[PDB]
């Protein structure tokens, strides 16, 4: 099964710099996320298809995720990535899916959507905490990137 959940979040930096921010998460993310040590690209350019591996930290323990990029719509700053391999795929999960989309607030910042689709194996549902946990995830990548523009205004 697909469950689908969104959320709507608000910053004070504008879509366009997010958005290319957003672009920029494999060299962001392990800057300001503790645990993120490295990401590598195993396959592709960067664009949609491209699987890339994490290597993080958890508990003095080294761990791997599998990331693939799903979709990149500029048009929309949208930005989408699903997990598809590591911790957070317990057996009955198949993959989590997070989308980021982003339009223009009032005040010159954004409104952003964090959509979550948690796939399941047939017909199991997701767990209570694993979907807390990934929504958590989700809006830490999120303020990693938005922290990482906030605090480098020069560069975006
Ligand atoms: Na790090």
């Amino acid at each position: 099964g697909v469950f689908t959940f969104e959320d709507e979040i608000t910053s004070t930096v504008p879509p366009a710099k997010l958005y290319n921010a957003m672009k920029d998460a494999d060299s962001i993310t392990p800057k300001i996320i503790d645990d993120v040590k490295s990401v590598e690209i195993v396959e592709g350019n960067g664009g949609p298809g491209t699987i890339k591996k994490l290597t993080i930290v958890e508990d003095g323990e080294t761990k791997f995720i599998l990331h693939k990029v799903e979709s990149i719509d500029e048009a929309n700053y949208a930005y989408n990535y699903s997990v598809v391999g590591g911790v957070a795929l317990p057996p009955t999960a198949e993959k989590i899916t997070f989308e980021t989309k982003l339009v223009e607030g009032p005040n010159g910042g954004s409104i952003g959507k964090l959509t979550l689709k948690y796939h399941t194996k047939g017909d199991a549902k997701p767990d209570e905490e694993e979907l807390k946990k990934g929504k958590a995830k989700g809006e830490g990548l999120f303020r990693a990137i938005e922290g990482y523009v906030l605090a480098n205004p020069t560069q975006y």
